[PDB]
Parts: structure tokens; C-alpha cells; sequence
């Protein structure tokens, strides 16, 4: 008859016993790194040139496109259930707005800087941050100025940037995020706002490791800026290259940038695990990007996860990596969440 | 009696069930339980069982408790009953157990380890192949990510 | 009577035991910290000015002077079985080319560029690879320019040589390897291709390490680059030179090289380590020389190795000294090897 | 016309000046790690079983298999010419000598314990270094005690080794140097040493780092020690397993190794390097094999290369990856080499 076998067994070694520092529910909360706050939350805002607007991203699950004129009774909850900070995103809807130079980027009456203004007015302790791109304002939907022959023009591309980010920051944001990812844009937006006499009091939150990948298009829905004639494959960095993004970590670091964004974030997490080391005096944000939340929401719907356990479960991770500051599409349902 | 973890009892019955493999023909073992010090046992079993070298032990050095194992709890009918296994597996938010973990193993006699869930845990692979240098690190990409 | 004497034994110490992990040959393979695929070779190929050309390098077995008309026929078979690179090195075997600054490097009707636009031309996907150098342009047979005296002018010599590399570049080829050793080259090339509008297209290969030695033989044969009035002890590093060349690695990966070049190989496998540190971020290339190439075979005629064997023996090497590229001549060999 | 283009060039960084340290050939030395000197040469001894032998091996270029009585006019020469140590080989040829367990190993009346008291008698001042291993002594030739499949018997391994060790230094050996790569069996031997209260006087020269490969075939015909019934991949190192040879190195050094040998050395360079960061305070040893020494003759015969330039390269290369001790065939031309 087969009977259970037990092999003989030696005194049990102290060394393996981990088990005493995690039997506990708070003792697993001791055990985190980092824990979880309200105010390391950061909710985008896709502004549209619609100041009546209010529509709704079909590849983004309860997200919007909000016009200046919604702004307030959309943010008014938020922020009294805690948010403190707030990334917006410029989607200029009306016609001959897109050029070859993205003009329309620091257009005083474009979308950002009127939600700038806006915000500052009506929400005046709320920490705004700008994306810096040019992206949704190329005709050619590229991140940057480019040459006759399609690829980006570095030069152009990071004056033109450059311009933009302060501009941005005269308007009133509190920080600047390029997410353009074209080599040493950092050190001529530095430079730009040092000569702006604004470096002292604008945050650049560079988006030091942006990798290409799959994941980012239900972002191209809700604020239309999807490549023309090609892919970013050139610019952003390969799924691949950990050594690009290390590169591209120290670098921005040097030009300047007072802290780092990881994009993607959970598909990412060794990169930031290695942006902790090398930016270990910088904070480190996580982007929790489009298509890793819309993953999320599929797979809960399907029923193979729990939205609320895989979202913190997924948060938690950005932190237990090094992260310190969260870009969610989440951030509503956090806002909840956190108070129980 | 009172449905905790009984270490001794529990290492003893694994390390059993391991060397019974290696004995079957398996090349290689990989002990996914997460029980403090299974590793040792097996390894002094497979010693014992003059099988050590030619068993490669390929410990789940880094499990975490989580949301994403539910599928496979479908395929093999293997879900806990009267609590879960946030005990014995790491917290989500856990590195420092789980670099602890890591280092217990290998020096219990791992010759590799695995590192699950996959994508959600990218932070702790990375974390392994610095700990870990001089063995193979390997992914295990789970029912919840895959599915 | 002489009896076999066995020693007490204490029980077997679990950090003794190491055979568990190499006990079966796919475990071989998973204890190899990077696997060799055929992306990783790097074929060379020696450009003659006679277009017909099509001759046998005595010292280099299998290995022949082509010219550009037999270019397509040769190149066909290899881009086929999975040839993804070659590095191109010119034969100007016409007389009256040769001169004190290397004017013929970047002819434009030279063997170089007359080959960097055949290539791209008929083999639009295949990787192009330049080496940069004046030694097989210089009546002296030097590396770069001289003085007077016959030692090195390296401010006239970076000067000339970031010439030929840009030229390269604007003729096509996808990747420039300075191989001259004169310092600071690397810095002047990247500013000149800055300069161009072309470093965002343009890989530099350095060869950060390249040691003076006994193995570069067979290769004079093939370029006809011998040295003339002395050696080429005083820019290629010394040996023994350990300092040295961990000092070149930095300085060139600080002027800009995209990936480093360690040549000889095998007999230099501890540069190759040192290299995979201090240029940890960046790709590292062995360089199978002639001489090293030419051991190999001379020892398998010998019947003291077994060419495949040993070939693969000693590519194997280069990966777990550090390596993720291969510059061979066995090129050949292994797109064919590779497939069983 | 083409004309030498040379690019506007900016004033020379100081740190890209390399030059000034090896423009001389002084500084060529002063540059080098480690300096090449007489004792640090360590030459192998195939002694026969026969007194009067000393027949050549084919597969070993310029070497014989010596007896006693052939000894003291062969070692002569060598002493006077400044040889400090050298490694004894057994190759006992007489029929039924051979058996399962190795017993002849340690036969006091066999070439290595009669070699050991001739040396000490002749030549009182040379360090006796003996390699530790079965294979030379088994019917079956493998390193160690087989179990019924054919696979190693650790155990019984170790526990046979450990004696042979001993049973040499007990015959008056210096210095011992198991070949066998068996998990853990410095520490029998270490243990064992010193049980017989000779651990004090004896010296333990592992070869920790002992790869398997195509470079040990002229051994197998000086000392007829080839495997039978398979290979020794199961106990020789990967040529790809970076990790292990890592890990070997570790641990042969806690069990007690005093010394460690890298083997083979000019496809290893990688490896000597990591030995000399995890072995820093231990003397690291390279044995240049059969294979490699055979290898640089052919070439040389083929006139790849030029015999002393190559063989004062690849010894020099072995100080420069860490090594300062190095076990070669071409002891007898560096006595002579290194006095011009
Ligand atoms: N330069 C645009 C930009 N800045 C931030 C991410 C958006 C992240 C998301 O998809 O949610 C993108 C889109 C892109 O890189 O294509
Ligand atoms: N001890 C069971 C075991 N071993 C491997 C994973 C399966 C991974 C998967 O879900 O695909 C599990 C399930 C569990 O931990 O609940
Ligand atoms: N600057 C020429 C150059 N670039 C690459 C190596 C050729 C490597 C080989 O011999 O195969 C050489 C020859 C030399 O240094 O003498
Ligand atoms: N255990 C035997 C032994 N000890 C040293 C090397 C000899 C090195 C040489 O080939 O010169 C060998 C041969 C082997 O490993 O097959
Ligand atoms: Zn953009
Ligand atoms: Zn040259
Ligand atoms: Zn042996």
C-alpha cells in the first residue's frame, strides 16, 4: 500500500525561518518598502479645445475629454477626496491647429495653457504638471521636428521643446514633464527656464525611460496623437535595451531633471528598480500607461482578476520597484479605496 | 490542528515527495510550496538518495501571494481551503523577504530559482539576477498574467 | 600488499555540491549566461578596386579579395542563410592611390564606398560596417598621419580620419569602426557626424581595446596594410598593458562609442571581461583576428583540435567573457552550424 | 579632384592623452601588472614506470616520459638554468596496474612516490608540486570512483582522493594539485592533511577552474589518462558556465584551497580575471595545456606566428588577467629566454 513518506529531518535552521515577519496583517504592511498615500496620486487630463466638451475615449474606460468649462464640476470632488496633483495632455480638436512645428503647442488660447490658468484660478492648491510633447500638435503626429527625410531633427526638435516647457511654466505650471524622449531635450529645457528665471520654481519631471511598445494605444484615441508615416521605434527606447535606459537615466539625471517618469510602469518594473539605484536622490514616478490599464479593466471584465485587488496589487508594485509617485488613470478609484 | 503551517512535518513529506521524483526519472525538482527551508531537506535528501548530481534544484525562491494564480486553480483543482496562503507566499509589497528568500535558498543548495508571477515582478528579477548572479534565473509566467 | 586506501568522510557539505546544475545537456545550455545566434556575426569582407577581382588571400584560408562585380554571386548564399552584418575593409591595389594622408580613404570611387552602395543597393537589409583607418591608404602603411620624425600626428590625424568616418556615413553605411588607436579620435568622429546631421543614424564601433601584437599577420596580406619604418607599438596598446586599456575603454565610451570592439579575442578574454564592467551599458564586440583565425586552422590540419569544435569552443568563449557581437571569419561556418 | 578632407578639429582634451605612457620600451614594462621572472614557472614531469624510459610523446612536441634513472641528467640542465618547481605526472605502463578504484595511485613503489624521493634526494631544493587525481590510475579512466551506472561516486571519490593526497605528501610532496574536479573535495583533502598533521608543510593548488574542452588531447598520450565510456562532462566545467566556474572558485577557497589553477589558460583569460577579484588573496596559477602549447607550435610550423613572440604574448597574458604563477610546457625556454 503506498503510505506518505517522511524523510528524516535536522534541526530546523534559524536562517530559514523567515516566517515570524509576515503572520500578521499589519506585519505585512510593515514588511512594504513604501506605502501607499493620496498624495503620491497624479490623474491625467486630456483637455480638448472644446470648452463645452465632455466626451468620452472609447478605448479608455471612464475617462474623458474635458473642455475648461467642465473642469470645475469634474475636479471639484477629486480634489475633495484628496487629489493633489493633476498631468494635462492638449487635444486640439479644431481644423489647421496641427503644423510641421507644432505651433499650437504654447498657443495662449490652446487647451493647456487655458486649463493652466483655469486650474490656478479655481483649484489654486492643486500641483499642476504639463506633459511637454509636440506629438498632438505635428501634422506628422511625431514627437519632434523632423527632417525632409522623416527622421527627427534633434536641434529643432529640442529648441522647439524647449520653448514650450517654459512657456508652459510662464503660463503657471508647477512642473514640466517632456515625454518626447529626443536625446538631451532635459539640459535645453533646464537651460531655457534658468534663463526664464523659472528653474527655482518649476519641477522637470523627465520622462527618462519611455520604452516603445503595445501598450500605449488607447492613449492615441484620447488625445490623437498617433504616429504618421512610421513608428517612434527611433526615438523611444527599445522593450530590450536595459542599457539605453540606464544611459538615458544617468543622462537626464546630469541635464538636470529634478525627478524621473518610467513609461510603461508594470511591464517596466526592473527599470525602475535600476532608476532607484542610479536616480536613488531623484523621486521616481511611475506611468501606469493606456493600454496597461485597459488590460486591467479587460481582463476584470472577463473575470480573471479583481479590478480593486489587481489595482493595488499592481500599485503596490510601482512602489515595492522604488516609485514614490504614481501616474494612474486609477487615481478616482484610489481616492476611495485609500479611505477605507 | 489549529490550519497553520507545520514546517518540520510539511519539509519532511516535501523533501520525500522530491527525491521520489528524481527516483521516477525526473531531471529536475521545483518545490513551489514557499515552506521555510524545504530547499535544505531537499537537497540533503537528494544527497542521501545519491541523486544530487544529477537533480537540478530549480526552487521557487521568489513566489508572492497574489490575484493572478486563479486560472491554475482550475486546472488542477488546487485552491486553498479555510484561508489563504498568505503565510507561507511573500506579500505583494515584500522585497525584503524576498531578497531574503532568495539568498536562503541559494545557499540551501538551489541550483536555480524561479520568479512568480512574471511581469508583475519584473522589480524582483532584477533583484535575482544580482543575488543570484551565478545561477539561472527563470520566469514563470502564471494563468493570471497569460490569461 | 599495496591496498587502495580510503580516507573517513564527514557527510557531504550541501555548498560543495555543484553537479546538479550541469548534469544534462540542455542544463550546458541554460548555464551559458548568452546563447550564440546567427544575428551576432559580423562577416568581413575585403573590397578590391578591381571590380572582377575574386582572389585568394594566402595567408587567410577561404578568404578572398572581391571586387564589386563579384559582390552580388558572393554575398547571395550568405544574406540567405541568415547573414545580418559585414564590416568592410578596402583594397586599393591600383597604383598611384596611396599617399602621406590617406586621400584615397574616402574615395569616393575607392572600393569602400563604391562597396557601401553596392551593398545597400542589392542587399538593402544587410547591416553595413566600416572600419576606419588610413593604414591601407598611407604610403608609410600607418594608421594615421605622420610627422617628420615618423611618429603620429594625432591632432592631423583625428582630423583626417573623422573626415573618412563622416564619408562613410554619407555614403551609406549604417556603422563606422575606428580601428587606428590614435587618441581621441572617437570624440572628433562623433562631433564631425554630429555636425553632419548623421549620429543619430550612425553606430561608432570603436576598437576601444586593440592590442599590439603577433596575430595580425594573415591580415597584411589580405589589405596589404603592413606598417614601414617601425611598428605600431606606440598607439596599439602594449600587452600587458591592463591600466591602459581600461583606461581607453573609459575615455572612448566618454566620447561617444555606441559599442566597443576588443581585438585580438580569445588570447585578450580578460580585456573582454574588464570591458563588460566599465562598458556595461554599451555592446561589446570580440574580433577573431587572422592570426587567431589562422591558429585555429593550422592546429586542425595538425589534427591537434577539431575545427568545429574548437571554433565554436572559442566563440562560446568571447559570449561568456562578455561579448554580444562577433566579428569572425568562421562567419561562413556558422550560419551553416547554427542551423543543426 | 579628390582631395584629403580634414574636419575642423577642437583644442586636444587632456583626457584623451593615452600616449605619453607607452612611447617607450621601459614604459611598455612599467606598464605591465606583473613582471614575467624564472620562478614563477612551474614544469610538468611525465614519470613512466619504467627507470630507464624516456620516450617521446607524439602529440607533445619536445617532451618525453622520463623514468628515475633518466631524471637527474634531464633535471640538471633545468635546475642550473633557474626551474624552482615542477609538477609530477604518473604514467604507469606496466599491465595490471590499473584497476576500479585507482589503487595504484599511491603505490609507493610507482612513478610519482619514486619520483618524489629521487627529487628530494637529487635535487633538494626544488618545490614538488604533484597533480591529485585517478584517472591515470582506473581501468576505466575517469578522475574518480564510479558508481554502477558509470556515473561519479562523490563519496568514495573524495574519500580515495583525499588519501592519494595525503599519501604523497606523506612521500614527501610540497605541494598537492587535484585535477579531479569533484564537489568538495578540497576539504577531504584539506581535512586529511590535516588529520596526518601536514597541513602546515603542504601546500594545496587547486584547479578550482577546470573546463572541459578540445585542448587536453596531447595529455591523453603523454600519460594514456583518456575517458572511457564517455566524456568528463559531468565533472569538468562548462566552457560556457561562467556562474559555476564562479562558484567553484568560491568554494574550493573556503574548503581550504591555499592556491588555485586556472585550466586551460588562454581560452580562460576571462576566467583568471574572475578568480583574481573572488581569489584576491590567494596565488592564482594558469596551465597553459597540452592542446594550447601544441596549438601555438603548429601555427608556428605554418608560420602564423613566431614561437617565442607568441608564447612570451600568451604568458604574458596570463600575468595580466591575474595570474602569477603559470604551469607550462615552454618552462625550458623561458630558463632560457628570460636570461637575454
Ligand atoms: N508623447 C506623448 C505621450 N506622453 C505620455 C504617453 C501617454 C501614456 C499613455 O498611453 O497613457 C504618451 C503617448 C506616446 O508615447 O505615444
Ligand atoms: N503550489 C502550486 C503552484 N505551483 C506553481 C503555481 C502555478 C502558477 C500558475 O498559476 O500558472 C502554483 C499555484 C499556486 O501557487 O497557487
Ligand atoms: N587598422 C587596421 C586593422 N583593423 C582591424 C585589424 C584587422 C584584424 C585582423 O588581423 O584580422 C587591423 C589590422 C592591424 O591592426 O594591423
Ligand atoms: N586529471 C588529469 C589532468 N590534470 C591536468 C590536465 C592536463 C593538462 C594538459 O592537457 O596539459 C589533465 C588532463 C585532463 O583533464 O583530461
Ligand atoms: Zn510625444
Ligand atoms: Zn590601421
Ligand atoms: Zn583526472
Amino acid at each position: 500500500m503506498h503510505t506518505a513518506e517522511f524523510l528524516e529531518t535536522e534541526p530546523t535552521e534559524i536562517s530559514s525561518v523567515l516566517a515570524g515577519g509576515y503572520n500578521h496583517p499589519l506585519l505585512r504592511q510593515w514588511q512594504s518598502e513604501r506605502q501607499l498615500t493620496k498624495n503620491m496620486l497624479i490623474f491625467p487630463l486630456f483637455i480638448s479645445d472644446n470648452p463645452d466638451d465632455f466626451t468620452e475615449i472609447d478605448s479608455l474606460p471612464n475617462i474623458n475629454r474635458i473642455g475648461v468649462n467642465r473642469l470645475k464640476d469634474y475636479l471639484k470632488p477629486l480634489v475633495a477626496k484628496g487629489l493633489r496633483s493633476v498631468i494635462l495632455f492638449g487635444v486640439p480638436l479644431i481644423p489647421g491647429t496641427k503644423d510641421p512645428v507644432g505651433t499650437a503647442a504654447d498657443d495662449p488660447a490652446g487647451p493647456v495653457i487655458q486649463g493652466i490658468k483655469f486650474i490656478r484660478e479655481y483649484f489654486p492648491e492643486l500641483y499642476i504638471i504639463c506633459d511637454v510633447c509636440l506629438c498632438e500638435y505635428t501634422s506628422h503626429g511625431h514627437c519632434g521636428v523632423l527632417y525632409d527625410d522623416g527622421t527627427i531633427n534633434r536641434e529643432r526638435s529640442v529648441s522647439r521643446l524647449a520653448a514650450v516647457a517654459v512657456n508652459y511654466a510662464k503660463a503657471g505650471a508647477h512642473c514640466v514633464a517632456p515625454s518626447d524622449m529626443i536625446d538631451g531635450r532635459i539640459r535645453d529645457i533646464k537651460r531655457g527656464l534658468i534663463n526664464a528665471n523659472l528653474a527655482h520654481k518649476t519641477f522637470v519631471l523627465s520622462y527618462a525611460a519611455k520604452f516603445s511598445g503595445n501598450l500605449y494605444g488607447p492613449f492615441r484615441d484620447a488625445a490623437c496623437s498617433a504616429p504618421s508615416n512610421g513608428d517612434r521605434k527611433c526615438y523611444q527606447l527599445p522593450p530590450a535595451g536595459r542599457g539605453l535606459a540606464r544611459r538615458a537615466l544617468e543622462r537626464d539625471m546630469s541635464e538636470g531633471a529634478d525627478g524621473i517618469i518610467v513609461k510603461p510602469s508594470t511591464f517596466y518594473l526592473d527599470i525602475m528598480r535600476d532608476a532607484s539605484e542610479i536616480c536613488k536622490d531623484l523621486p521616481i514616478c511611475a506611468y501606469h500607461v493606456s493600454g496597461e490599464y485597459a488590460m486591467l479593466h479587460a481582463a476584470a471584465e472577463k473575470g480573471v482578476v479583481d479590478l480593486k485587488t489587481i489595482a493595488f496589487e499592481s500599485h503596490q508594485g510601482f512602489l515595492r520597484a522604488g516609485a514614490r509617485l504614481i501616474i494612474t488613470y486609477l487615481a478616482p478609484e484610489f481616492l476611495d479605496w485609500l479611505d477605507e
